[PDB]
């Protein structure tokens, strides 16, 4: 197949001759014809629109190789790639039994108009019904549903081949699997209701080992305007959590702390906490502490912004909000700067703000302590980022002191 693909220009006639002979020759033509007709899914009617005659030979060869050697993954991947490419091309370019059924159910211009509207550009049901009613003036729904599947059958084969190929990787390069996972995700996102039957059972049996490379994409695609798509993604993530919880632990807890992006996160954290609840609670506490350890800096920034925008009610409101939000280290700052509220209230009815800003700036000009800003040991929470780690490593302790870096906003 690879050699034939290389010399496509010099072998385009032989393939056409083989196809013509199949529906009614050089040595290679007859040899390939005999190879294809070997007795042990693809019909000429489906590839009769948007698919070229010589390209069908490649698909037949790939299908035969896959059925003859179902234990190899190269054949499945090649067949899936070919089917997906041709399916996408025919779908993009598309935007006797049917005629007999339509005529029998509708017992010359009317027939032509109905036939043209049945496959005009195939909320779709409502639009089709309205167009048919406005043209002719109900068996049309069945005809449309039967004709849409025929022009949408290559994707089914591509999905089946991709699922089979992935099942054998629970033997191929990672780049060869990431592409397949991305294509499957794109198919499930773009056209979800057209091939929902295949994905329904396909996503309920595939392993979780090859799906660990597109986790961020799965989380980012949790707001799809559908019903079963969201549930399927949530179930897949929950299954991935098992035997591998250090992959979706941090994103789930981070997102948890529109209701579409809330129920899924709650279900994910609930399913992940059914095994080691202590680890979940400890990691949540650690995340909260980190977020709260991000006082003096806030006051200095607020004072600088207020002074820069001074040259009213907005300043008073901002100061009140900051004081209310700010109410080991916090106690010392509050005790050493407890007159800020009183000074602001007295000046409301402005040197106090300038004095406070100057004092904060002078006191700013590094080394801190973890005890003053809690301290656990023998933890079971995974490290922040373990994409490439056969055995997860849990945190044991934290640094007693934290350093700060200059020439930046606020790096610690």
């Amino acid at each position: 197949a690879k050699w034939i693909q290389a010399e496509w220009k010099e072998i385009s006639g032989q393939l056409k001759q083989v196809y013509r002979a199949q529906h009614q020759l050089s040595t290679l033509s007859k040899n390939i014809l005999t190879l294809i007709e070997l007795p042990s899914i693809e019909s000429e009617s489906t590839v009769h629109i948007g698919v070229g005659e010589p390209d069908f030979i490649l698909g037949q060869l790939y299908h035969l190789s896959s059925v003859q050697a179902p234990e190899v993954a190269k054949s499945w991947a090649a067949l899936a790639s070919w089917a997906y490419r041709w399916g996408r091309k025919v779908v993009d370019n598309a935007s006797x039994x049917x005629x007999x059924x339509x005529x029998x159910x509708x017992x010359x211009x009317x027939x032509x108009x109905x036939x043209x509207x049945x496959x005009x550009x195939x909320x779709x049901x409502x639009x089709x019904x309205x167009x048919x009613x406005x043209x002719x003036x109900e068996g049309v729904i069945k005809v449309w549903r039967k004709v849409v599947d025929r022009i949408f059958s290559l994707y089914k084969l591509s999905c089946s081949a991709y699922f089979t190929f992935l099942k054998l990787n629970a033997q191929s390069t990672d780049d060869m699997i990431v592409m397949a996972t991305l294509r499957l995700l794109r198919l499930l996102v773009k056209h979800a209701g057209e091939l929902r039957q295949y994905l329904e059972h396909g996503l309920e049996t595939t392993p979780t080992a090859p799906w660990r490379g597109i986790i961020p994409q799965l989380f980012s695609r949790l707001n799809h305007p559908e019903v079963y798509v969201r549930q399927s993604i949530c179930n897949l993530l929950c299954r991935v959590a098992q035997d591998s919880p250090h992959l979706i632990l941090y994103p789930a807890i981070v997102g948890t702390i529109q209701a579409m992006m809330q129920d899924c996160y709650s279900k994910i954290v609930d399913k992940l906490s059914s095994a080691n609840p202590t680890m979940v609670l400890q990691v949540q506490m650690l995340v909260a502490e980190l977020r709260r350890v991000t006082w003096d800096e806030l006051w200095l920034g607020v004072l600088l912004q207020q002074h820069m925008y001074v040259l009213x009610x907005x300043x008073x409101x901002x100061x009140x909000x900051x004081x209310x939000x700010x109410x080991p280290h916090e106690k010392w700052f509050q005790d050493n700067y407890g007159d800020a509220i009183e000074n602001a209230l007295e000046k409301l009815k402005x040197x106090x703000x300038x004095x406070x800003x100057x004092x904060x700036x002078x006191x700013x000009x590094y080394i801190l302590r973890l005890e003053e800003i809690a301290a656990m040991t023998n933890t079971e929470i995974a490290l922040p980022g373990e994409v490439s780690a056969r055995d997860t490593v849990t945190i044991h302790s934290v640094g007693g002191t934290i350093t700060i870096l200059p020439t930046k906003t606020k790096p610690k």
